[PDB]
């Protein structure tokens, strides 16, 4: 377990401790994106801008089938999923089930393509259609509500050339918005790792309409939602028609038994008349009892618990092991410079103030509190006395629960680092030359 | 402190000098934002859009509320703002500053919310509303310009379940928006750390309407606002009406006393057959005499100043400091492969180039200037002659102010580094088995 | 060059074989983009908005030529381009060469100035000049399609104050978007390394528009595009018309010559009862029999080329060489912790799998595939039996190419590495200590 009072001593102040959990068994969904919008009641004079998008847009679909054909004429079945790797040539395992998953799609896809006809006639931006007796499939049209908003009431009080000129740049400002995703960036359409949100970009970034469509199943809908774990795969894509069928996947949160994330609060600290902040990771993932890094910035991070579509957890040094569980003098520290590092925290009502770097007096007492030279940060509880004043803040506080004698005890201090980038190049090499 | 002479020999020409400057003295106003647009002239046929939407802004901003309400219950003036750290349990010195300055302003939250008829009656993007019989406050409402100028023209042109459609769409377009900023990523809304900019994804991302119409109370405005300068925090929310009350901070530029930023320019060299460049940082922070680095990243770097809204200096190695003073051998070389790095550089008008990767003649006497296989670089002035070319770029030249006998003095050289991230890993892993 | 056998066993399988290519040879073609609309239609109730607006555009706008005049006035042709560095003070080789450029283009810009009355009397989003008998000229203005398509047709069923808000939120997004590129973070205006895609935010961001109407004859115009190939330089700032040209550059993607991007598959492999994954970059770089990395972050991959709009080449450490060149104990590997780490891959229809983690039972044989505790990974082929099954996905194989005896012949193993930035700062400070 993590040593949180020694920690503190050091500047690492316990913080809010989150629950972990990840995404797991997924139920499937299919839309249909139609990626060129109906203009029936417009054709008067569209003009030939059509014609080119067309052409522009089947210059960017063309890669797409292709990628998919791949696997599309090696999927199949003998006397399950029975695929051909010598026509694969290169795959990975994440490919390979997607290819799996797109086979499996096809059964469904074969019906849903079947209504080509309807999916071609829809003029509205979001359409059901009977795809069997039991079941139904929507359909998205990019622009549709744009050309039945602006440009079709529009069509005579303007000279309608005008209205050429904005159909063409509106298309143009939707391919612009789509080479993002779906350019020559989408080298690998076989894959479920793109997230809803990039899915609507064929859309116009509007995902909240094709959840919303969809079905809000689940309380936890909004942490999976940003956390990217609502995503989609492609099993379809029409050059005549010019759409694509997207297989859209709403998993469920799972908690993971035995698993929970602890933050740590950095606080800087007095030493040798200076002020140091110490280099730990701020967030901590305990599982089963084996402490292990967890990479956050892809993760979301809530109030109780933390969300992550995939399991982002990272090896350790042994030396942080350490350094996290007790053993003060592996704990890594950096001088500051800057003059807006945090000086003191406050956590399970007592605070963890550098009661030197900072005015420091209590409230009831009337007097101030004074920091000796030897004393990394100091302990305010009650039992000094039971309201404390730390600048323009006024504070009272509670019991604390460790040691009782926690301010008169010292321990030994961890040696400095520096974390730039550069840093890093001149420590190595520097002592590389000591090592030699 | 720096010397330029020796770090132009490495092939660091002396660049730019910025003073530095960043923010202090906020000046506060309150604003309010109201996120549900008034749709009374178009509630004809409107649908259930409206309670939907009203139900997914509750869930939105149900925990804001519920976070603010942790700091605004423990609070009250006591035998300046008096805070309750018992019930607080978890809190860093920034949260706990921003839960003072959320009290402070709660004083003016009172009479701003005693007009709540009046924020609800609001059908304008900004609205004026009288605070007190001096003071005034202006309301913003995200989706009204769209609202007043698209739909409410259109009501009747188009079939008004187009409309209900339409409106839904855009109303989903706006959530989605809303999403980055205040979904569930909006973990800590005390603080007030988060950008007008930001704020302003409430309004549609309009944030110069929402500094225009408070006013432009300097010159210094377009340095404050790229910087991230201009900062805001959520003070109240209100589920009834669906608004919420920020108090925007329009702090001044300070110049830092006895402080600048040096820039650095670097110029690929000959060393050892071969073409090296050198490994330091771009900018350098020197302040009362001490040299540190700037995570600059973070600022703005302008022609005369450096903009920063918090003091993002960090340590310098203490080798680093010794090669910016003279030491020459201490700084680290990367060799180059890319044949797009610069080759020469001016600076005070002398010419700084690398004669043996890119040709050099002069002009005033029309024969090649030789570089010698020893010598870093080549300082070409006016003294050698007033005319030198590169390429298809003929130049004149200055007057060098440092050392006459520039080109005969040699130096020596660091030792060369690489700085791949997986270079990193590979050199730590040999760097560890020749130790063992 | 490189050994794939032997980075098999380590888990690099070997994946995909791309060609290298960069930008050159680029062609020039010149625009004008006009950052104020034409409202003389809707100026009958356009209030004052436009005053104030003008203000906030040559606020913008006024640095922008100040930083051009200072090659503007020191150029000028001597007895080719002809340079004065006295005045310049300083400058980079790359900004002496977009000195160079600009002075060049001067020559069409001061035919492109002498249309100034017909470039301010523009009123649509796309409008047609010639400015010489021979070639023409386009023109861009940022917001006339929207004037055109709401504000025009809007004039008088709603109240022209509304109309006049209206407008003034429009403009006030435009800035707030161009501020992004165009505001003080333009510091370097002459340097011509700003892509198409950031210029069009002077144009809404309609890129694709830009380079329509410019007429594209390459069959690489989406890989130059995504690459940020192209790119545009301003040449001349108007203060009294608000307008700026623009001379777009569209280059020819010229393969490198013996030049070729070869990806390798990391693929978690057994070892002491243990599950580790191989630290080794995904893409490298060959070149004449030279092995280099490169940030291919930068670079857009293809399915068959990796385009570049610069030369990308990074040095890579001498260990680290010969490690992809047979030396297998030099590679780092580091500990998986995480439960998604790929367990299985496919190249050349040959099978690579850690049946220690994952569960091998090929069909063909009807019993499962058993992986002994000495082997890193199993090698399937058709030779020891034709098809195999992996969890769900039933897959048939190739034949392999290297040696006959690869599942019986081990190879050695490196040593343990961690890639977190604490853990790298952790790392380094702790064997300083044990140095001493
Ligand atoms: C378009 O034309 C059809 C007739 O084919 C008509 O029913 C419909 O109302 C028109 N408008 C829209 C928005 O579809
Ligand atoms: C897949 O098969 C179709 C015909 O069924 C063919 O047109 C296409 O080129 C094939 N794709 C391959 C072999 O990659
Ligand atoms: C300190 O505060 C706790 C509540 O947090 C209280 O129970 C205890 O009596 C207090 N001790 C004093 C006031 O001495
Ligand atoms: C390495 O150890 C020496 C011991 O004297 C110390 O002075 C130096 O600062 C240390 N450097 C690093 C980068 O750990
Ligand atoms: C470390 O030093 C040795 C001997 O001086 C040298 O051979 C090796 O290349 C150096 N490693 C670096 C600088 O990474
Ligand atoms: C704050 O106080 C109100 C009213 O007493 C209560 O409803 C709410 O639950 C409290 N919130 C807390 C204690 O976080
Ligand atoms: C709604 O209509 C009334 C009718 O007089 C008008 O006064 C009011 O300004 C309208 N509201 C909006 C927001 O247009
Ligand atoms: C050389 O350049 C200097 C500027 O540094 C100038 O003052 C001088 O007149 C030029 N010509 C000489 C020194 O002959
Ligand atoms: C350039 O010269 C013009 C007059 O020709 C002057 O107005 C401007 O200020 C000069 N700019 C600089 C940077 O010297
Ligand atoms: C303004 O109105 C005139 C009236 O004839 C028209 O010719 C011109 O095209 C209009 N300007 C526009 C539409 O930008
Ligand atoms: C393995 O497959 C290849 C074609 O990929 C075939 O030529 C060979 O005969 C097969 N070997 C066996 C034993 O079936
Ligand atoms: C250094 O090598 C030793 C060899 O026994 C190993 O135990 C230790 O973990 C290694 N540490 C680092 C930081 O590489």
């Amino acid at each position: 377990i993590l040593h949180y009072e020694k920690l503190s001593k050091i500047g690492l102040v316990k913080g809010v401790t989150r629950k972990y959990k990840i995404k797991s068994n997924p139920l499937t969904k299919d839309i249909v994106i139609k990626m060129i919008p109906n203009v029936s009641n417009m054709s008067q004079c569209t003009g030939s801008v059509m014609e080119n998008y067309k052409t522009r847009l089947n210059g960017i679909l063309t890669p797409i089938k292709g990628a998919l054909e791949i696997y599309k004429n090696n999927t199949h079945d003998c006397v399950g999923v029975c695929m051909a790797g010598v026509a694969i040539g290169i795959a990975t395992a994440a490919q390979i089930t997607a290819g799996v998953a797109l086979y499996e799609a096809m059964k469904n896809a074969d019906n849903i393509n079947k209504l080509k006809s309807s999916i071609e006639s829809t003029n509205e931006a979001v359409v059901k259609l009977q795809e069997t007796a039991e079941k139904t499939v929507y359909v998205f049209t990019a622009l549709q509500d744009y050309i039945n908003t602006n440009l079709v009431p529009t069509i005579d009080k303007i000279p309608c050339k005008q209205t050429e000129l904005s159909l063409d740049l509106a298309l143009s400002k939707y391919l612009s918005d789509l080479l993002f995703v779906f350019g020559p960036n989408l080298q690998d359409p076989v894959s479920n790792s793109m997230t809803i949100q990039a899915i609507s970009q064929a859309f116009g970034g509007n995902y909240e309409t094709l959840l919303r469509t969809l079905g809000y199943a689940t309380e936890d809908f909004d942490d999976l939602l940003e956390s990217d774990s609502i995503t989609g795969q492609i099993i379809y894509v029409d050059l005549s028609s010019y759409y694509i069928i997207v297989r859209v996947y709403f998993p469920i949160l799972t908690e993971i038994q035995q698993a929970y994330i602890q933050e740590l609060l950095p606080v800087s600290f007095n030493n040798d008349n200076s002020e140091w902040i110490s280099i730990v990771p701020n967030f901590i993932l305990v599982r089963n009892t084996l402490i292990s890094n967890i990479e956050i910035g892809f993760c979301l991070i809530t109030k109780r618990s933390v969300i992550c579509n995939q399991d982002y957890a990272t090896p350790m040094t042994n030396n942080m092991r350490e350094c996290l569980t007790g053993s003060t003098e592996k704990c890594p520290r950096e001088l500051v410079v800057s003059s807006h590092v945090p000086r003191f925290a406050l956590s399970n009502g007592v605070l963890f103030a550098n009661c030197i770097s900072v005015t420091c007096q209590c409230q009831t007492t009337g007097r101030a509190i004074s920091q000796s030279g030897e004393q990394t940060l100091l302990m305010i509880d009650n039992t000094t006395c039971p309201t404390a004043v730390l600048g323009n803040v006024i504070i009272s506080l509670g019991k604390y629960l460790g040691s009782v004698n926690y301010n008169s005890e010292g321990i030994a201090i961890g040696p400095p680092v520096f974390t730039d980038k550069v840093d890093i190049s001149s420590q190595i090499s520097s002592m590389n030359q000591s090592l030699q």
